[PDB]
């Protein structure tokens, strides 16, 4: 990895586009105001600080690897040496910035400032933006954040109607999607943004990025159980699907199990297969020891309805303190097929409307998930707000005459919490006159150095919903 | 990197479901039968360079697989016998063999394009223990046939307008970087992209082709000098003309990207440029132009404004093919909402409004490397195959509700046929080689990879028709 390397390739020619005799160039995150997602859920850039920011990130060799790399680039000499070579002689290949931000796990409505990003030395007023590109790729964690708890939202609203209570809300949202990621470090990045809210998932490489960057009080950050995939139940010839749900089923006759029932017929599976002809393996099952039937093809919302009107002509329906009608506790579903958060809104109504409790389902999401996102979704962008030239500070910014919602905001920029508790982000370096209280930015990354950290424990509290609350 | 620790949770209790006496499990993958009807097989030669080949392993590896594998099922189910085999027998060596079609090749969809088998019984649980990290070849496999679709429009118009496709390797830029989710994803689709263009700014790309696939070029990608806002805005509201006028300035020789719409767009066009500052473009080499960079408002509406502008500020021409052309030294680039939807939109208009596409460049970000999934071209992995006490059986799933969910029978192969065209060949009836050979090379086989191929062969392999 060389941070000489990881910038837009225009951004080398930038240090030559400025005012001359720029001191200073002080750049903001915004998601940018326009399911609607009023507030974000501020997480990741620790990792970013720590994996790719901190320390000597300049050697002499990662110097003349750059050179030579943009010199057949751009078929031409613009790559500052001399710029680079300063930070590599005077700082010790320590970048020469400071960057403020919201503490991880916040939750904070669009529009205001996240972070900030200034050159701590005149001579590298061209770094700020340097590394926009790698900072601005924050948009990826704070966006599955952001959209996993609105789901769990979603999930929170419907299993308090339904059972009048949140026992099990954490393990209602599954992450199925480790191979529906266009990478294994987007895998990793994307499965810690979804445990921030959640406890459940199949994504592995998730779990040793909160350990080596976040820290967990618990021995791990996200959990799950045994299940069956189409290849251990077709292994067995269509004719023998019930011995591979025997099989399964009895191999995992103590914790939950999760088997596939649509390799053939998900209706036949339900009915004759579970219903009738190993009915006696399930009823036998614990508590805590469920059958989670996996539907995984067709309609997402009439799938899940005809498998529980099903399940319910072939074993004992109760009903809930709230008047739900409850599957009985050895035998679940899990829907993890179409779901995203607008599927996963209509499957919750629509299990509502017919009077079935939401404590009969959880759901998996894979590419809806961490894959179905972009950049756009939140507006997540990065823009120079103020600029020092000539010894003159200057308030910066863009405003498109055709899009006035990118229209960026002006000067020192700090955010606020208002006596009645709004947010306000203070343009033009009026935070100065401490009218809101103290600044909610603090200083995590300054040269070179990770200032401040926060544990996934505390980013999970400040990232919790207000029916959590209560 | 440990590979026992890359795979979805659920796989690491497979070995215990699988029929008794498995001695083996093949699967293959596919772009399954759903407006892409042809896809380019690339990416998986670095996915097998960089965690499938040599000792993947060791003593440490297993042990923390165990200690996190016990707590994340709160339950002691991962295959510690099964690893230990793998790391004594055969020194941490994947006892797997991946047959594959060349890299760079354009498949038809509801073919298949690399399988997967255990060589070891004791193994049988392995071919789809690696489908996880397999299966991420989706992506790199995506942003090439979405980028060759893309040049099949650019290559379309351009003919039409100009009668040539002098420029079309520079044609679709890549702006992505900063709208992918990670550092590994940037390398990846730049690189996938590159198999079809030229210019890219994501320069993670140029590092993976050089460590993983090798180009004769010094570089696989280039660039050219540019603005953005902050270089542009830290000149103040005011100086906007400064801003261009200095940029303009410092890349006199090159051609320079300036981004046009910080404030007004159509004034940049008509006042700044087309007046004010006209006296520093209509002096530019034909090798170095002024490239004006929209970047905000209906991407369609924004371009014909910006061409209709230039129009009447600078002189146009009429080319061989009838349509009106900008002098050399002036271009445009619209690099924003561009994906393949826009790009044909824009192309479209402009053939429309009588404007050639030599006059315009794309810039795509998000909807080059992001705005993608699997399930565009249904992008598959799925068992074939099973050897249980020792007879081979034809496995498949076929879903009632889903028929495209229905997956292909028994050992597979890919055959050219008489007519230059490909056939899949399911239940080993490829082994009769009525259409010749198997198309499918062996490229990995026992933590070795058997067969390389170089990024100019991709590119050779990838070509349009035209
Ligand atoms: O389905 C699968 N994997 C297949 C897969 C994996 C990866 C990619 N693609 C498909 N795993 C599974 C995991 C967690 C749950 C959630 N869950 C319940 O519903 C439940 C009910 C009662 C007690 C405890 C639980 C519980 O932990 C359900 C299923
Ligand atoms: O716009 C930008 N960067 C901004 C950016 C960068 C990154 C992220 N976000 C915005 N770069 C740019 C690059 C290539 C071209 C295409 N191009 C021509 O049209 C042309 C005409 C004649 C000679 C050579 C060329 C040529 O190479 C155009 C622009």
């Amino acid at each position: 990895f060389n941070i000489l390397l990881a910038t837009d390739s225009y951004k080398v020619t930038h240090y030559k586009q400025y005012p001359p005799n720029t001191s200073k160039v002080y750049s903001y995150f915004e998601c940018r105001e326009k399911v609607k997602y009023e507030e974000t859920v501020f997480y990741g850039l620790q990792y970013i600080l720590n994996k790719y920011l901190k320390g000597k990130v300049v050697t002499k060799e990662k110097i003349q690897e750059a050179k030579d790399v943009y010199k057949e680039h751009f078929q031409d000499d613009v790559f500052n040496e001399k710029g680079w070579n300063y930070i590599l002689e005077k700082y010790d290949g320590h970048l020469p910035i400071e960057i403020k931000a919201v503490p991880e796990g916040f939750v904070i409505p669009r529009g205001n400032v996240l972070f900030t990003v200034e050159n701590t030395d005149p001579e590298c007023y061209w770094l700020t933006n340097w590394i926009e590109t790698i900072l601005v790729q924050s948009w990826y964690p704070i966006t599955v954040a952001t959209n996993s708890r609105e789901q769990k939202k979603i999930l929170a609203k419907y299993l308090l109607e339904t059972s009048g209570n949140l026992d099990g809300l954490e393990y209602k949202l599954h992450d199925f999607g480790y191979r529906g990621v266009s990478s294994q470090e987007t895998a990793g990045i994307g499965a810690s943004a979804h445990l921030v809210n959640f406890k459940g998932t199949d994504t592995v490489a998730g779990l040793a990025l909160i350990k080596k960057y976040y820290g967990t009080k618990d021995p791990v950050p996200g959990y799950s159980v045994p299940a069956a995939e189409h290849s251990t139940i077709t292994a067995w010839g269509k004719d023998h699907e019930k011995d591979a749900f025997e099989h399964i089923v009895t191999q995992f006759s103590s914790v939950p199990v999760s088997v596939v029932s649509d390799s053939y017929d998900i209706y036949n599976a339900c009915e004759k297969i579970w219903g009738e002809d190993l009915r006696h393996l399930i009823v036998s099952r614990s508590t805590q020891a469920p059958l989670i039937i996996r539907p995984d093809s067709g309609n997402p919302l009439d799938t899940v309805l005809k498998v529980l009107e099903i399940l319910g002509k072939k074993f004992p329906v109760t009903e809930n303190s709230k008047g739900y009608k409850l599957l009985p506790p050895y035998l679940r579903v899990i829907q993890g097929d179409g779901v995203d958060i607008n599927t996963l809104q209509e499957i919750v109504e629509g299990m509502k409307q017919k009077m079935w409790s939401i404590e009969n389902i959880a759901f998996g999401s894979g590419g809806g998930l961490l894959q179905k996102l972009t950049r756009d979704l939140l507006n997540c962008s990065f823009k120079c707000s103020y600029v020092v030239t000539n010894g003159l500070g200057i308030n910066v910014f863009k405003d498109p005459v055709a899009d006035p919602n990118k229209r960026s905001k002006k000067g020192r920029l700090s955010l606020h919490r208002t006596p009645a508790g709004n947010f306000v982000t203070l343009e033009e370096g009026k935070g100065d006159l401490e009218e809101y209280g103290q600044d909610l930015l603090h200083t995590v990354f300054k040269n070179g150095k990770v200032t401040k950290s926060y544990s996934f424990d505390e980013i999970r509290k400040n990232a919790q919903l207000n029916i959590e609350l209560e």
